[PDB]
């Protein structure tokens, strides 16, 4: 029998989990926290008119498609904002806390919805609206959509007006400064054609946050953005790197650095969350473990459990090129949040794209329940799964967090000290509620792929603990169902064996 010891002090170790950790992109079968407005179509989306362009997804097509997808009625197509605010009023309707929505900086957004947009139409162009960050004249509620220009403190004004500012309970909490900028001239030629610059980055950055920040001096500002490592690393070999990167280990260093800068001259800051895209470069059984990978492949899916540690563990390394090749940044989260401390210290952080694939497979909701228990114990700030509802598996996963019960039982707010003698066949986190210890949540995955796990727990707490309710989820169903509580405890020790691959949250009272 595989046996693992599991030691708990709830008095050790305490930190905050941020609420915010557990949102998504897409609309879920799950309870999320936060919701994004964000990705590609993004970029182009005129807030005037509601078109928005696909890009390279579809032809360089400007079109409805974000009212459409988004659920607006058309009685509403034409009013101001209507894809946003049906986005949000959709995530205040599920008592979802936070909605950050992504503001335009590429520099043109859509005209028309009227097709495609020939590459003899790049911005500036009938086809396109030039986006200026501050109006510099009275805003208005009925925007002018037969100027040449599209303002974004003039957006963020309405919705203000419409939802209070970010410190109100209904207020939009957060925005983003576009998406992915340096693959801007590959996702989106027809606004941004040239390799984006470091310099023209930050220069957009500033103007925007500083736009943003008058209308609501309250709202979170959230950048780059990055859609992956090789932007962290260089702005994806931005064209002017070898100047300004001149001393920075990396763009991360760079980009905090220049924003601290820029908000110490300003006298306000103007970067508050860093934003990064993390899809898993991890491979196994030949194959990358998102984006097309077989369910059937035993060894990808077990790449799938461990590649949760590259975020974390200094012991782990991927097979893939960052694993191979970017060992000095390994692991991702205290690289990240190390630069944080060096570079622009209080500035937090948020996983704002991230699939660990496997979505419908029970490796794909166990290393789910993995990385949401790494953001909270880590400190990441906010992060937003993107990935659409036949994700059952990634479903429970988060559902294991924010409704375990189905009644809006969820995992506590504090983390907790909690150890495991085997990182490779387990993971546990701890939490309590508040700064009370009466009831103790545990999660505990089983990475084992093909025989139970005997866990032996030893908890030190204030409270001499009688009961262990359980909830689960396994290959059986990605359904959690309530289990055989956990009644033999002893001066705060128990045993307690579990199948392979499955993931249990345990409420000790
Ligand atoms: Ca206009
Ligand atoms: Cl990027
Ligand atoms: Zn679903």
């Amino acid at each position: 029998a595989k046996v693992v010891d599991i030691r708990i002090d709830t008095s050790a170790e305490r930190k905050p989990i941020s609420p915010y950790i557990y949102g998504s992109n897409q609309e879920l079968d799950a309870t999320v926290t936060a919701k994004r407005f964000g990705g590609n179509r993004t970029t182009g989306y005129n807030w005037e008119n509601n078109f928005s362009n696909a890009g390279s997804d579809w032809l360089h097509y400007s079109d409805t498609y974000l009212l459409e997808d988004g659920g607006v009625p058309k009685g509403e197509w034409s009013t101001p904002a209507s894809v946003v605010t049906t986005f949000h009023d959709k995530a205040l309707s599920k008592n979802v806390p936070y909605t950050l929505i992504t503001l335009q900086a590429a520099g043109y957004v859509s005209a028309d919805g009227n097709g495609p947009v020939s590459q003899e139409e790049t911005a500036p162009s009938s086809r396109w609206k030039e986006v200026k960050f501050e109006k510099g004249a009275p805003f208005s509620l009925t925007p002018d959509t037969e100027d040449d220009y599209v303002y974004m403190d003039e957006f963020v004004n309405y919705l203000v007006n419409k939802y209070g500012n970010a410190s109100t309970p209904t207020g939009i909490k957060g925005y983003s400064i576009d998406n992915e900028p340096a693959l801007w001239s590959h996702t989106h030629p027809r606004i941004h054609p040239d390799n984006v610059t470091a310099k023209e980055l930050i220069e957009k950055s500033v103007a925007l946050s500083k736009a943003v920040k008058k209308v609501d001096p309250y709202a979170e500002i959230f950048g780059p953005a990055l859609y992956g490592f090789a932007a962290y690393e260089t702005l994806q070999s931005a064209p002017d790197w070898g100047t300004e990167g001149e001393g920075y280990r990396w763009f991360i260093d760079y980009y905090l650095d220049k924003m601290k800068k820029a908000s110490d001259e300003e006298g306000k800051r103007l970067l508050d969350v860093l934003d990064v895209h993390w899809y898993p470069e991890a491979r196994g059984g030949g194959e990358r473990i998102c984006f097309g990978a077989d369910p059937r492949n035993i060894e990808t899916n077990k790449a799938r459990l461990q590649a949760p540690r590259t975020l974390w563990d200094p012991t782990y390394i991927e097979d893939s090129w960052i694993g191979q090749w970017k060992k000095d940044f390994l692991p991702i989260l205290p690289n990240l949040l190390d630069s944080i401390e060096k570079y622009y210290p209080g500035t937090k952080l948020a996983i704002t794209e991230y699939d660990y694939g496997g979505g419908n497979h029970i490796t794909g909701g166990i290393a789910q329940a993995d990385v949401l228990g790494i953001f909270g114990k880590y400190g990441v700030y906010l992060a937003t799964f993107w990935g659409d509802a036949s994700n059952n598996y990634t479903e429970a996963g988060i559902n294991l967090y924010t409704n375990y019960d189905g009644k809006g039982g969820k995992f506590g707010d504090t983390s907790v000290k909690c150890e495991t003698s085997d990182i490779e066949v387990s993971s546990a986190y701890a939490s309590i509620v508040g700064e009370d210890d009466s009831k103790l949540h545990i999660i505990l995955l089983n990475k084992n792929y093909d025989q139970p796990t005997t866990f032996n727990f030893s908890i030190d707490s204030s409270k001499n603990y009688t009961i262990g309710n359980v909830w689960a989820f396994d290959r059986g169903s990605s359904n959690i169902t309530q289990r055989t509580p956990i009644v033999n405890i002893k001066d705060n020790t128990f045993t307690y064996t579990v199948p392979a691959l499955t993931a249990c949250h345990i409420v000790l009272e």
